[PDB]
Protein backbone atom coordinates (compact mmCIF):
# COMPACT_ATOMS: atom_id res chain seq x y z
CA UNK A 1 0.00 0.00 0.00
CA UNK A 2 3.09 2.21 0.27
CA UNK A 3 3.05 4.62 -2.69
CA UNK A 4 5.44 7.32 -3.89
CA UNK A 5 5.05 9.38 -7.08
CA UNK A 6 8.16 11.07 -8.50
CA UNK A 7 8.52 13.43 -11.48
CA UNK A 8 12.07 13.88 -12.79
CA UNK A 9 14.06 14.48 -15.95
CA UNK A 10 14.64 11.49 -18.19
CA UNK A 11 17.90 9.63 -17.51
CA UNK A 12 18.48 11.93 -14.51
CA UNK A 13 18.98 9.08 -12.03
CA UNK A 14 21.05 5.91 -11.80
CA UNK A 15 19.35 2.93 -13.49
CA UNK A 16 18.99 1.01 -10.20
CA UNK A 17 18.29 3.79 -7.66
CA UNK A 18 14.50 3.36 -7.62
CA UNK A 19 14.79 -0.44 -7.64
CA UNK A 20 17.15 -0.44 -4.65
CA UNK A 21 14.92 2.00 -2.76
CA UNK A 22 11.88 -0.19 -3.44
CA UNK A 23 13.66 -3.39 -2.40
CA UNK A 24 14.93 -1.79 0.81
CA UNK A 25 11.80 0.11 1.89
CA UNK A 26 8.99 -1.95 0.36
CA UNK A 27 7.47 1.19 -1.18
CA UNK A 28 6.03 1.08 -4.70
CA UNK A 29 7.55 4.05 -6.54
CA UNK A 30 5.72 5.44 -9.57
CA UNK A 31 8.61 7.06 -11.45
CA UNK A 32 7.46 9.31 -14.30
CA UNK A 33 9.78 11.40 -16.47
CA UNK A 34 9.58 14.54 -18.59
CA UNK A 35 11.79 15.72 -21.45
CA UNK A 36 11.10 19.46 -21.10
CA UNK A 37 10.91 21.84 -18.14
CA UNK A 38 7.83 23.52 -19.64
CA UNK A 39 5.72 20.42 -18.96
CA UNK A 40 6.80 20.20 -15.32
CA UNK A 41 6.36 23.92 -14.67
CA UNK A 42 2.94 24.07 -16.33
CA UNK A 43 1.73 21.05 -14.37
CA UNK A 44 3.09 22.47 -11.11
CA UNK A 45 1.43 25.86 -11.63
CA UNK A 46 -1.81 24.15 -12.68
CA UNK A 47 -1.92 22.35 -9.33
CA UNK A 48 -3.09 18.93 -8.15
CA UNK A 49 -0.31 17.12 -10.01
CA UNK A 50 -0.52 13.95 -7.92
CA UNK A 51 3.26 13.96 -7.43
CA UNK A 52 4.95 13.66 -4.04
CA UNK A 53 8.40 14.72 -5.27
CA UNK A 54 9.37 16.83 -8.29
CA UNK A 55 12.71 18.01 -9.65
CA UNK A 56 12.40 21.63 -10.84
CA UNK A 57 15.09 24.24 -11.33
CA UNK A 58 16.02 26.36 -8.33
CA UNK A 59 15.16 29.53 -10.28
CA UNK A 60 11.60 28.34 -10.97
CA UNK A 61 11.25 27.41 -7.29
CA UNK A 62 12.46 30.93 -6.45
CA UNK A 63 9.84 32.40 -8.78
CA UNK A 64 7.21 30.26 -7.01
CA UNK A 65 8.21 30.96 -3.39
CA UNK A 66 4.96 32.66 -2.31
CA UNK A 67 2.45 30.82 -4.52
CA UNK A 68 2.00 27.95 -2.05
CA UNK A 69 3.04 25.41 -4.67
CA UNK A 70 5.73 23.67 -2.58
CA UNK A 71 5.72 22.31 0.98
CA UNK A 72 8.43 23.48 3.41
CA UNK A 73 10.82 20.60 4.02
CA UNK A 74 10.63 19.22 7.57
CA UNK A 75 14.34 19.22 8.39
CA UNK A 76 13.70 17.01 11.43
CA UNK A 77 12.72 14.14 9.11
CA UNK A 78 16.06 14.45 7.24
CA UNK A 79 18.88 13.59 9.66
CA UNK A 80 21.45 13.11 6.87
CA UNK A 81 20.90 16.71 5.69
CA UNK A 82 24.28 17.43 7.31
CA UNK A 83 25.91 15.59 4.39
CA UNK A 84 25.13 18.45 1.98
CA UNK A 85 27.92 20.88 1.12
CA UNK A 86 27.40 24.06 3.20
CA UNK A 87 28.95 26.14 0.40
CA UNK A 88 26.52 24.83 -2.22
CA UNK A 89 23.72 25.18 0.34
CA UNK A 90 24.63 28.85 0.77
CA UNK A 91 24.68 29.18 -3.02
CA UNK A 92 21.18 27.73 -3.46
CA UNK A 93 19.83 29.68 -0.47
CA UNK A 94 19.85 32.71 -2.79
CA UNK A 95 17.04 30.97 -4.68
CA UNK A 96 15.55 29.44 -1.51
CA UNK A 97 16.28 31.35 1.71
CA UNK A 98 17.22 29.14 4.67
CA UNK A 99 17.01 26.11 2.32
CA UNK A 100 13.33 25.89 3.16
CA UNK A 101 11.65 24.21 0.17
CA UNK A 102 14.40 22.58 -1.90
CA UNK A 103 17.02 19.87 -1.45
CA UNK A 104 19.88 20.37 -3.95
CA UNK A 105 20.25 17.31 -6.19
CA UNK A 106 22.72 18.04 -9.02
CA UNK A 107 24.36 21.18 -10.36
CA UNK A 108 26.33 22.45 -13.34
CA UNK A 109 28.04 25.63 -14.51
CA UNK A 110 28.19 28.08 -17.41
CA UNK A 111 31.79 27.69 -18.55
CA UNK A 112 33.97 27.48 -21.65
CA UNK A 113 33.67 24.70 -24.21
CA UNK A 114 36.56 24.54 -26.63
CA UNK A 115 38.45 22.54 -29.23
CA UNK A 116 41.68 21.50 -27.50
CA UNK A 117 43.76 21.06 -30.66
CA UNK A 118 42.70 24.25 -32.46
CA UNK A 119 42.98 26.38 -29.32
CA UNK A 120 46.47 25.07 -28.56
CA UNK A 121 47.42 25.52 -32.23
CA UNK A 122 46.42 29.20 -32.35
CA UNK A 123 47.51 29.98 -28.77
CA UNK A 124 50.17 27.40 -27.86
CA UNK A 125 50.48 24.87 -25.06
CA UNK A 126 50.20 27.85 -22.68
CA UNK A 127 46.67 28.75 -23.81
CA UNK A 128 44.75 30.03 -20.73
CA UNK A 129 42.00 27.41 -21.01
CA UNK A 130 41.57 27.65 -17.21
CA UNK A 131 40.55 31.32 -17.31
CA UNK A 132 37.93 33.56 -18.88
CA UNK A 133 40.95 35.34 -20.41
CA UNK A 134 40.66 32.72 -23.16
CA UNK A 135 37.38 34.25 -24.37
CA UNK A 136 37.05 37.62 -22.58
CA UNK A 137 40.42 39.15 -23.52
CA UNK A 138 40.23 40.83 -26.96
CA UNK A 139 43.84 39.88 -27.75
CA UNK A 140 42.98 36.17 -27.54
CA UNK A 141 39.60 36.51 -29.27
CA UNK A 142 41.37 38.15 -32.22
CA UNK A 143 43.52 35.03 -32.63
CA UNK A 144 40.52 32.73 -32.05
CA UNK A 145 38.17 34.52 -34.48
CA UNK A 146 39.29 32.48 -37.50
CA UNK A 147 38.38 29.11 -35.96
CA UNK A 148 35.00 30.33 -34.67
CA UNK A 149 33.78 31.99 -31.47
CA UNK A 150 30.19 31.73 -30.22
CA UNK A 151 28.38 33.24 -27.24
CA UNK A 152 25.17 32.15 -25.57
CA UNK A 153 22.03 34.11 -26.41
CA UNK A 154 21.52 34.55 -22.65
CA UNK A 155 22.02 38.20 -21.65
CA UNK A 156 21.64 37.55 -17.91
CA UNK A 157 24.27 34.80 -17.75
CA UNK A 158 26.70 36.52 -20.13
CA UNK A 159 26.39 39.85 -18.31
CA UNK A 160 26.91 38.18 -14.93
CA UNK A 161 29.98 36.39 -16.30
CA UNK A 162 31.39 39.66 -17.66
CA UNK A 163 30.69 41.52 -14.40
CA UNK A 164 32.48 38.78 -12.45
CA UNK A 165 35.38 38.91 -14.92
CA UNK A 166 35.67 42.68 -14.40
CA UNK A 167 35.82 42.25 -10.61
CA UNK A 168 32.36 43.73 -10.04
CA UNK A 169 29.39 42.15 -8.28
CA UNK A 170 28.26 39.31 -10.62
CA UNK A 171 24.67 40.37 -9.88
CA UNK A 172 25.22 44.11 -9.60
CA UNK A 173 22.09 46.19 -9.03
CA UNK A 174 23.63 49.31 -10.62
CA UNK A 175 22.54 49.93 -14.21
CA UNK A 176 25.79 51.80 -14.92
CA UNK A 177 27.69 48.51 -14.54
CA UNK A 178 25.63 47.05 -17.39
CA UNK A 179 25.45 50.06 -19.72
CA UNK A 180 29.05 51.06 -18.95
CA UNK A 181 32.04 48.75 -18.60
CA UNK A 182 30.27 45.45 -19.33
CA UNK A 183 28.79 46.85 -22.55
CA UNK A 184 32.18 48.38 -23.37
CA UNK A 185 33.99 45.04 -23.12
CA UNK A 186 31.23 43.16 -24.93
CA UNK A 187 31.32 45.63 -27.83
CA UNK A 188 35.12 45.39 -27.89
CA UNK A 189 34.80 41.59 -28.18
CA UNK A 190 31.88 41.65 -30.66
CA UNK A 191 33.86 41.87 -33.96
CA UNK A 192 35.43 38.47 -33.14
CA UNK A 193 32.21 36.61 -32.24
CA UNK A 194 30.61 34.69 -35.10
CA UNK A 195 27.11 34.36 -33.64
CA UNK A 196 25.03 34.52 -30.46
CA UNK A 197 23.11 31.28 -29.96
CA UNK A 198 22.39 28.94 -27.05
CA UNK A 199 22.04 25.64 -28.95
CA UNK A 200 23.86 25.74 -32.30
CA UNK A 201 27.24 25.70 -30.53
CA UNK A 202 26.66 22.07 -29.47
CA UNK A 203 26.74 20.65 -33.00
CA UNK A 204 29.23 23.31 -34.11
CA UNK A 205 31.65 22.16 -31.40
CA UNK A 206 30.99 18.51 -32.24
CA UNK A 207 31.81 19.11 -35.92
CA UNK A 208 34.78 21.43 -35.35
CA UNK A 209 33.13 24.47 -36.96
CA UNK A 210 33.40 26.37 -33.65
CA UNK A 211 36.58 26.21 -31.55
CA UNK A 212 35.56 28.18 -28.44
CA UNK A 213 32.17 28.96 -26.92
CA UNK A 214 30.42 30.10 -23.77
CA UNK A 215 28.30 27.08 -22.92
CA UNK A 216 26.38 25.17 -20.31
CA UNK A 217 28.34 22.16 -19.06
CA UNK A 218 25.78 19.57 -20.17
CA UNK A 219 25.71 20.91 -23.72
CA UNK A 220 29.51 20.85 -23.98
CA UNK A 221 29.71 17.30 -22.63
CA UNK A 222 27.02 16.29 -25.13
CA UNK A 223 29.04 17.84 -27.96
CA UNK A 224 32.26 16.13 -26.85
CA UNK A 225 30.50 12.76 -26.54
CA UNK A 226 28.92 13.24 -29.97
CA UNK A 227 32.37 13.89 -31.44
CA UNK A 228 33.73 10.80 -29.67
CA UNK A 229 30.86 8.61 -30.90
CA UNK A 230 31.32 9.89 -34.46
CA UNK A 231 35.07 9.07 -34.26
CA UNK A 232 35.71 12.32 -36.15
CA UNK A 233 38.82 13.18 -34.12
CA UNK A 234 37.39 16.41 -32.69
CA UNK A 235 38.52 16.89 -29.07
CA UNK A 236 36.03 19.06 -27.18
CA UNK A 237 36.69 19.97 -23.54
CA UNK A 238 34.84 21.98 -20.90
CA UNK A 239 36.44 24.26 -18.32
CA UNK A 240 35.15 26.05 -15.23
CA UNK A 241 37.58 29.00 -15.19
CA UNK A 242 39.60 29.93 -12.12
CA UNK A 243 37.88 33.32 -11.73
CA UNK A 244 34.61 31.50 -11.00
CA UNK A 245 31.47 30.84 -12.99
CA UNK A 246 27.70 30.92 -12.71
CA UNK A 247 26.27 27.79 -11.12
CA UNK A 248 22.73 26.46 -11.51
CA UNK A 249 21.03 23.73 -9.52
CA UNK A 250 18.35 21.12 -9.93
CA UNK A 251 16.46 20.49 -6.69
CA UNK A 252 14.08 17.96 -5.20
CA UNK A 253 10.93 19.63 -3.89
CA UNK A 254 7.65 18.46 -2.37
CA UNK A 255 4.38 19.89 -3.73
CA UNK A 256 2.08 21.32 -1.07
CA UNK A 257 -0.70 18.79 -1.78
CA UNK A 258 1.55 15.72 -1.74
CA UNK A 259 -0.36 12.75 -0.33
CA UNK A 260 2.64 10.52 0.53
CA UNK A 261 4.82 12.88 2.56
CA UNK A 262 6.25 10.08 4.73
CA UNK A 263 7.44 8.10 1.71
CA UNK A 264 8.76 11.29 0.11
CA UNK A 265 10.84 12.06 3.20
CA UNK A 266 12.10 8.47 3.16
CA UNK A 267 13.19 8.89 -0.46
CA UNK A 268 14.87 12.22 0.30
CA UNK A 269 16.80 10.64 3.18
CA UNK A 270 17.75 7.81 0.81
CA UNK A 271 19.10 10.39 -1.65
CA UNK A 272 21.04 12.02 1.19
CA UNK A 273 23.06 8.81 1.58
CA UNK A 274 26.57 9.41 0.16
CA UNK A 275 26.78 6.13 -1.78
CA UNK A 276 23.34 6.61 -3.37
CA UNK A 277 23.92 10.07 -4.81
CA UNK A 278 27.53 9.16 -5.64
CA UNK A 279 26.26 6.26 -7.78
CA UNK A 280 23.77 8.64 -9.40
CA UNK A 281 26.59 11.08 -10.20
CA UNK A 282 28.64 8.21 -11.61
CA UNK A 283 25.80 7.49 -14.02
CA UNK A 284 24.68 11.01 -15.00
CA UNK A 285 28.12 12.71 -15.00
CA UNK A 286 26.91 15.64 -12.89
CA UNK A 287 28.37 16.87 -9.63
CA UNK A 288 26.01 16.42 -6.70
CA UNK A 289 25.58 18.70 -3.70
CA UNK A 290 26.57 16.02 -1.14
CA UNK A 291 30.04 16.67 0.26
CA UNK A 292 30.30 13.32 2.07
CA UNK A 293 29.59 11.60 -1.26
CA UNK A 294 32.54 13.21 -3.07
CA UNK A 295 35.19 10.57 -2.17
CA UNK A 296 32.73 7.84 -3.21
CA UNK A 297 32.24 9.27 -6.72
CA UNK A 298 34.13 7.45 -9.47
CA UNK A 299 37.60 8.78 -10.25
CA UNK A 300 36.37 9.38 -13.81
CA UNK A 301 33.89 11.99 -12.57
CA UNK A 302 35.46 13.08 -9.27
CA UNK A 303 38.84 13.93 -10.82
CA UNK A 304 37.32 15.83 -13.77
CA UNK A 305 38.00 19.51 -12.97
CA UNK A 306 35.20 20.49 -15.36
CA UNK A 307 32.73 18.61 -13.15
CA UNK A 308 34.26 18.71 -9.65
CA UNK A 309 36.32 21.94 -9.56
CA UNK A 310 38.88 22.61 -6.82
CA UNK A 311 38.03 24.53 -3.67
CA UNK A 312 39.52 27.82 -4.88
CA UNK A 313 37.20 27.72 -7.90
CA UNK A 314 34.18 26.61 -5.86
CA UNK A 315 34.72 29.60 -3.56
CA UNK A 316 34.29 31.87 -6.61
CA UNK A 317 31.07 30.28 -7.88
CA UNK A 318 27.88 32.34 -7.90
CA UNK A 319 24.20 32.04 -8.77
CA UNK A 320 21.98 34.42 -10.73
CA UNK A 321 19.92 36.69 -8.49
CA UNK A 322 16.53 37.86 -9.73
CA UNK A 323 16.92 41.48 -10.80
CA UNK A 324 14.56 44.41 -10.41
CA UNK A 325 12.68 45.30 -13.63
CA UNK A 326 14.76 48.40 -14.46
CA UNK A 327 17.89 46.23 -14.43
CA UNK A 328 16.07 43.76 -16.68
CA UNK A 329 15.21 46.46 -19.23
CA UNK A 330 18.73 47.91 -19.15
CA UNK A 331 20.16 44.41 -19.62
CA UNK A 332 17.87 43.63 -22.56
CA UNK A 333 18.58 46.89 -24.39
CA UNK A 334 22.32 46.57 -23.76
CA UNK A 335 22.23 43.01 -25.12
CA UNK A 336 20.37 44.26 -28.20
CA UNK A 337 23.05 46.93 -28.67
CA UNK A 338 25.81 44.33 -28.27
CA UNK A 339 24.29 41.84 -30.72
CA UNK A 340 23.95 44.47 -33.48
CA UNK A 341 27.66 44.16 -34.33
CL1 LIG B 1 18.34 18.74 -16.75
CL1 LIG C 1 20.65 27.66 -16.77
Amino acid sequence: QKTLHIYNWSDYIAPDTVANFEKETGIKVVYDVFDSNEVLEGKLMAGSTGFDLVVPSASFLERQLTAGVFQPLDKSKLPEWKNLDPELLKLVAKHDPDNKFAMPYMWATTGIGYNVDKVKAVLGENAPVDSWDLILKPENLEKLKSCGVSFLDAPEEVFATVLNYLGKDPNSTKADDYTGPATDLLLKLRPNIRYFHSSQYINDLANGDICVAIGWAGDVWQASNRAKEAKNGVNVSFSIPKEGAMAFFDVFAMPADAKNKDEAYQFLNYLLRPDVVAHISDHVFYANANKAATPLVSAEVRENPGIYPPADVRAKLFTLKVQDPKIDRVRTRAWTKVKSG
